[PDB]
RNA sequence: UGGCCGGCAUGGUCCCAGCCUCCUCGCUGGCGCCGGCUGGGCAACACCAUUGCACUCCGGUGGUGAAUGGGAC
């Protein structure tokens, strides 16, 4: 059951050996070109490691980001991207 | 020594270089041998497990079972 378009993209299959601060920075380095990014959430907990949430201001950016970077080698691993299931709080606090 | 004890061995104080380490990374730390008890913490590092949809920080285990020489008095 695929997911519907969202302001936020959910990425997984990320190298778990990368520290949080660096991961967010590197992610911003490659995704900022698709549009303004409101935030990038990363957690190294047992349940949230290897994944990240990049929150774009406009859905078209998320959609572009998703199509353009699907499978992109990042820290030696093919990035897997999908739309997030539900809106991030930062987005709800508006739209 | 992260805290603590037992056995044995061992002239001294320095000075230069090199090396070691999860627990006060460096020159007013340490760098003989053997044995046993034990605390903290996953922050760093490593290993194991994890492919996971969050917006509440939060899986486990291991390391000292470490490290040489030279010179001056
Ligand atoms: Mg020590
Ligand atoms: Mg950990």
């Amino acid at each position: 059951p695929e997911t519907r378009p969202n302001h936020t993209i959910y990425i997984n299959n990320l190298n778990e050996k990368i520290k949080k601060d660096e991961l967010k920075k590197s992610l911003h380095a490659i995704f900022s070109r698709f549009g303004q990014i409101l935030d990038i959430l990363v957690s190294r907990s047992l349940k949230m490691r290897g994944q990240a949430f990049v929150i774009f201001k406009e859905v078209s950016s998320a959609t572009n980001a998703l199509r353009s970077m699907q499978g992109f080698p990042f820290y030696d691993k093919p990035m897997r991207i999908q739309y997030a299931k539900t809106d991030s709080d930062i987005i709800a606090k508006m739209k």
